[PDB]
């Protein structure tokens, strides 16, 4: 059964040390920061404001380098989720939306329970890092 | 507005990857590109690629043979291209140009010899590593 595509952006902020930023969903699993797209927005632009909204992070669409993507079918929509790698941003990441953050080293990634759709991105992130 | 396109990287047993040259005289006429195309209503990007590989090359594969490899995201003048790329090592039938296009099985190091749209260009290193 044909379903609509839902585009969700994902950023992997990466430390000068190589730790990747992960965000846990507030009560009421870990995932990459990002979110749904909005009209007019390039995906790079939707990520740039979600990074500011969610983390207080300030970066340029040009600092966002395409890395990989997740593609997964749910019941009412198929998820397509491009993951961007970001090594340069201004300000330090703070949980503005009541979430808990975590900078985790490539190897400890599998210690973080993620939504099943995000799982395939982990091996890819590791090989990259 | 966003335009979604799905590209496949067919790899044969000997490491070569298939490129298809756009014909005259459509957008980006003589440039080489990874086979694929627009998605139709209700299609998963995988399903679109399955249909596309069949129409374009008479190549028959399944969704589960498609490995998320990377994506291109380029700003063009009228639309913004978001283009997921999948690796594919397993398909039935020999790849044959059905839509006019000219084909090339290129060894990874020679990927540079083939001019592509500027949007596909970042995909090459990501492909070279993967291989
Ligand atoms: N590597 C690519 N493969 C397919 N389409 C691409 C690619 N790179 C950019 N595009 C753009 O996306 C559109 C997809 O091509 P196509 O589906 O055949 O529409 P058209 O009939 O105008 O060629 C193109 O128009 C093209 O400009």
């Amino acid at each position: 059964l044909g379903l609509p595509i839902l585009l969700v952006t994902a950023a992997a902020l990466i430390d000068p040390d190589g730790r990747v930023l992960l965000a846990q969903r507030p009560p009421g699993l870990w995932e990459f920061p990002g979110g749904k797209l909005e009209p007019g927005e390039t995906p790079e632009a939707a990520l740039v404001r979600e990074l500011a909204e969610e983390l207080g992070v300030d970066t340029r669409a040009s600092c966002l380098a395409p890395l990989a993507f997740a593609s997964h079918s749910y019941d009412t929509f198929h998820l397509l989720m491009p993951l961007y790698a970001c090594r340069s941003w201004r300000g330090r990441a703070t949980a503005r939306e009541g979430q808990t953050l975590a900078w985790v080293r490539a190897e400890r990634l599998r210690e973080y329970p993620m939504p099943p759709a995000d799982l395939p991105l982990i091996p890819i992130l590791q090989d990259w890092l």
